[PDB]
C-alpha cells in the first residue's frame, strides 16, 4: 500500500482522511497540524456535515489510534522537520493551502517523502491533474496538484461537450456552498470586501479562475471559458450552471445521451448523470466530482445550451486526491 | 387621490401596502382576505424581513386603522361580493394569486371597480406591462398584469443591453430567495417535486417563464431569451446572471457606461447601477426593480458577456405594481 | 412478523418507514396518503436530512416495491375504506395527525386492522406510552398513543432524576428545531401567530404540553412539571433543559453517575449517555430518544439544578413507534 | 460635547458608532483598527443586519468624513502611541476585546485620554456597571467596563424580580445568536470545542459568567444565579430564559405588573415589555437592553416561574455603551 502523510487537518484534510479508510492501495500514517492529538480525534470523530466518523478512534499517548492503526501526530510548523522517512510516508497529501509552489512544497521531499499533491490549485507552474481530463498525462513530476473543486467539477463535463460538439465559448456560473473563509457575521476580509460580510445572511458574489483553469488541464479549451461564483447560505455541495455556444448542432437529447455515455463509459466514477428532481442535499457524501442534472438545464436552441451539474465540493475533490496519490504513485 | 383595495393579503398586498403609504397620489382603503382585522393588523405591524411598520396600526371595531385611516376588512371568497364600489374603489390590487385571468379578475369589476391591476403573470392574454420596458404601450385596458418580480428585473436591463448593442441570444439564471410556496422541511408538492424539498437545506433548481415573458414586454427579444433559477436560503432578494451574445462588439466598460446613463436617465428609479462590493442583504428595501452590479459581471470576449443585476423580490415588484396603479390611473 | 400499515406518508410516516426495515419483527405492506406511488417512491429515495435511501426503491405498476417487497399504496381521505385486512395489517401506524381520537382511529379497526398506534398524543382519554417510562402499563388496549417527541426525550430523563433524588417541581425549556407546520417566510398560522413567522429568520416562542404530559405517563409526576419551546432554524434534532428542585441534595457527580446507570441499565436504548462536546447535528440519526449531554448541564447547589438532553425529533421517536407496535403485539 | 475615540471596529465598534450618530452629547472624532479608511468606511455604509448607514460616508485622503465630520483613523497595535489627546478624546470606547485589564486598558490614558470604558466583561478588578443595575454605584473610576451583552439583559429583569418578590435562587438559559467568533463550518477553536463547529448547522451549548457577574452588579444576588448558553443559527437578538424560585408568593399577572412598572419607570428606556406575539426579528435594532415577553414566560405555581426577556445583543449593549459613556462623563 502506498503510505500517505496529510499536512493539514481541515475540512480537505479531514474529509481526504474519511475516504481513504474505504481504499486498500493508501494508508494515512501520519498527520500534521497545529492541534493536539485529543483534538484531532475529536474533529475526525463528529463531522456537522458527514455524520459520525464510521470506525473506532482512540488516543493512547499522543498517538492516534483509527481502526487499530497508529497515526503519527505532529505539530510541525515547518514541512522541513516532519521526518516523513521515519514513519515511511510515500506521498504527502498537502492541504495547508500554504504551500502551493514547488519551492515551498519541496520542503516535504526534503523531509523524507517521494512526492507531494498539493490539495488546491499550484501558485506557481506546478502542473495541475483533473481525473477525466488529463490523468494520462502524467509524466513522472514528484510534485503535482489536484486543481480545484470547481475546475473537478466543470472540466469533465466541458470535455464531453467539447469532444462531441465543439465549444466555441462558455461562461460558467457556480452557486457554491459556504466554505471556512467566510464569515458567521459581517467581519474582516480586507482583500476580499465581499466575502467578509455575513454568510447566512447573503448572496455573495465571489471570483474563480476554475473556468480559465480548465485550459490548463484541456489546452484545447484554452481561453474559451470564464466565469464567476455566488456564495450561498448551504454548509455543503455547490452545482455549476455552464452556457455555452456550440459548433456543431446539438439537441438536449443528443447532449444528455452523450453525458450519459461518458458517465457510464470512459469517465465512469468521475462524470455522473441522473434524470431524478435532486437538490443540493442529495449529493452530500458525492464521490463523483460531476454529476449533471438532465431536467434542470435548458437549451435556447440547437448551439447554445445551460448545463447543470453537481458537486459536493468537500467529497469529491477529496476523493479525486487520493485518486490522483494512486495514479502517481503507479 | 386613488383608491385601492387590496385582495390577498400574502407578502406581495402587505408590502404594497407599507410602499403605498409613502405615496400621495393613491390610498389603501380596503383589504380583502381570509384574515380577522386583529390578525392584519399584526402581519403589518411585524415584519420578519422589513421591520417594525413605520406608522401606527390600531384595531377599532372590526375596523384597521393605520396611521389615522379607517380600512374596511372583509373576508369575501368570492370577488363579485366584494362591494368595493361601497368604499370607493378606483383600482384593485389583485394579490391572491388565484384570478389571473380575464374571465376571473372581471369580478371586481362586477363588483364596483374601475380596473384591475394582476400582481403576477396572467395566465391568459390580459396584457403585461413592466414599467422601464412597455408602460408606454398601456392602451387603456381595465385589466392588466404586473408580470413578475423577475421580468420587473431582467427586462429593464434587456433593453439597455438590446438598445445598445443588439442581443442575438441570451440565457439567465436566478439565484432566487426561498419564498412562501416552498416548504421549511421535505414535503408534498406534487406539482413541484424539487420545490417541496427543505428550503433552508438545499439549493433548489426551479422553473420560470421569466425570461421568455421578456418576449411579451419587448417583442422584439421575442424568442431570443430564455433561463431556469435557484431557490437558495435566503428569506428576500435575488440576482438574475445575465448570459449574451452581442451583435455589436461592446467592452465591459461600454456595457457599464450604457448601464449606468439609463439609470440616471429613461429608466432612473427602474434600473439602479453600483460599483461597490454589494452583497444580497445590500438590497433589502431596495427599489429599483433591476441594480446592474458592474464589478461582479464578467465578460469572455467583447460579444459574449455574463451580467449581473440584483433585485428585492418584495419591494421592488411591490412598487411598480402602485407605478402601474398610477399610470392606468393618468 | 408484524404487518404494519402506515397512514400518512409525512416526516414520521416516512422515517418510521425507513427504521422499519433494520427490524425483524415488523414488516410495512401497505402506505396510504394522498400522494401518488412514483411521488412516494421519491420522497422515500431522497431525504434533505437523513441521506439517500439505503435500498432499492421501484415502482411497478402503482406498486411500491421497496428491497423487493411489494407495498400496497392507496389514497383513501376517510380510513374506513381502507381495507387493511386485504393486505393482513395487524397494526396500524397512524401518522395523519387527523385522527387522534378513539372515535376516529377506531375507523382503522372497521377496516380489518387489530390495533392501532397514534404518532403524536392523543386528544381524548385514549392511553398514552413512553418507552422507558410506562410501557409496562400497557393492559391490552387496541388503540394507544406514543405521546410527543419532547415527552419521548423529558420522561425517560424525568423518571431517572426522581426515582434517585425526587422532584419537587421543575420547568423545562425544549429548543427545538424547524417542522413542517412552520413557514418559510411570514405567512398565516391564524391559531399560532408566532409560528407563523418565518421559520429560518427568528427564533419563536412556543407552547407544549410535553411537560405536563409527562404527569400522565408518570403518574407521581402529575402537576409537578410544566414548560415551553423555542423553535430555531435548525432542520432537525432538538434538545430539552431542565430546571429542577431535588428533595434529595444530590451532586452533579451523583446526578451524571445515576443517569450513567440508567443509560446502561433498565432504560439502555431509550436513554443514552454523554460526555462529549457535542452538538445538534452529532445526534442526526439518534434512535436514543433521551441522550443526557453531561458536559452541558449546570448546577447552583446541591438541590437546584439545570439538566440537558438532546433527541433527533424524527429519529428517536420514529424508533419508538415501532417499539410500542412490538409492544402491544406481544 | 463628549469626545469618543473607538478602539477596535468590530461589530460593538461599528454599532456603538451607528447609535453615537442619533446622540448630541456626544461625538466620535477617532477610530483605531487594522483596516484601511475605505474599507472602514465599506464595514460602515453596508450591514447584512441593520442596513444601509443613514446618513453620507466619504473618504478624502485617508480620512473619514461622515455626515460632514472628519474622523480620525489610524492603525496602531499599541493603545500607547495612540495620542489621543492631539484629536481631543475625552473617552474611549475600547472594544477591541484585547484590553480588558486595568494595566492593558490604562495604556489609553497614557496616550492622552481621560477615561476608559471596556465594551465587555473585564478580566481583573475593574468595576463594571449595568444600566438599570447600578450606575449610581461609579464612584469617578477612570477605567470601568460595561460588562456583557448578556448581563445587561438579565441584570435589569433580575432587580425588579428580586426587590418585588425576592429571588432564592435562580438558573437561567440564553438562546444566542450567532456571533463572530464562531465558524462557517467546522473549525479550529482549541479552547472551546463545540463552538468550533458550523454555526448554521447547529444548536451549541456554550458557557457564560452573564448569570454570576449578576451578582457582581447587584451584589445581593451574589450566589443566586448562575446559567449556560445554546448559539443558534440567528445572525442577531438573543434571548434570556430566567428560571427562578420566589420568597413571596407571586400570581403571573403580579409578576407581569411589576415589570411592566419597572419598564414605564425607574427602568423606562432599559427594561422594556410586550405582550404581542413577539418573535426574534421584531428586536432587531431594539434599545432596551432587555425586553419582558409576557405570553412567553409560564408559571408551575406562585413560587416558581420561567421568565422570558429579548435582547439586541449588539444595539441594546452598543447602546449602553454609549450611555455609560455619558454617565461617567457627568
Amino acid at each position: 500500500t502506498i503510505k500517505v502523510g496529510i499536512n493539514g487537518f481541515g475540512r480537505i484534510g479531514r474529509i481526504v482522511f474519511r475516504a481513504a479508510q474505504k481504499r486498500s492501495d493508501i494508508e494515512i500514517v501520519a498527520i500534521n497540524d497545529l492541534l493536539d492529538a485529543d483534538y484531532m480525534a475529536y474533529m475526525l470523530k463528529y463531522d456537522s456535515t458527514h455524520g459520525r466518523f464510521d470506525g473506532t478512534v482512540e488516543v493512547k499517548d499522543g498517538h492516534l489510534i483509527v481502526n487499530g492503526k497508529k497515526i503519527r501526530v505532529t505539530a510541525e510548523r515547518d514541512p522541513a522537520n516532519l521526518k516523513w522517512d521515519e514513519v515511511g510516508v510515500d506521498v504527502v497529501a498537502e492541504a495547508t493551502g500554504l504551500f502551493l509552489t514547488d519551492e515551498t512544497a519541496r520542503k516535504h521531499i526534503t523531509a523524507g517523502a517521494k512526492k507531494v499533491v498539493m490539495t488546491g490549485p499550484s501558485k506557481d507552474n506546478t502542473p495541475m491533474f483533473v481525473k477525466g481530463a488529463n490523468f494520462d498525462k502524467y509524466a513522472g513530476q514528484d510534485i503535482v496538484s489536484n486543481a480545484s473543486c470547481t475546475t473537478n467539477c466543470l472540466a469533465p463535463l466541458a470535455k464531453v461537450i467539447n469532444d462531441n460538439f465543439g465549444i466555441i465559448e462558455g461562461l460558467m456560473t457556480t452557486v457554491h456552498a459556504t466554505t471556512a473563509t467566510q464569515k458567521t457575521v459581517d467581519g474582516p476580509s480586507h482583500k476580499d470586501w465581499r466575502g467578509g460580510r455575513g454568510a447566512s445572511q447573503n448572496i455573495i458574489p465571489s471570483s474563480t479562475g476554475a473556468a480559465k483553469a480548465v485550459g490548463k488541464v484541456l489546452p484545447e479549451l484554452n481561453g474559451k471559458l470564464t466565469g464567476m461564483a455566488f456564495r450561498v447560505p448551504t454548509p455543503n455541495v455547490s452545482v455549476v450552471d455552464l452556457t455555452v455556444r456550440l459548433e456543431k448542432a446539438a439537441t438536449y437529447e443528443q447532449i444528455k445521451a452523450a453525458v450519459k455515455a461518458a458517465a457510464e463509459g470512459e469517465m465512469k466514477g468521475v462524470l455522473g448523470y441522473t434524470e431524478d428532481d435532486v437538490v443540493s442535499t442529495d449529493f452530500n457524501g458525492e464521490v463523483c466530482t460531476s454529476v449533471f442534472d438532465a431536467k434542470a438545464g435548458i437549451a435556447l436552441n440547437d448551439n447554445f445550451v445551460k448545463l447543470v451539474s453537481w458537486y459536493d465540493n468537500e467529497t469529491g475533490y477529496s476523493n479525486k486526491v487520493l485518486d490522483l496519490i494512486a495514479h502517481i504513485s503507479k
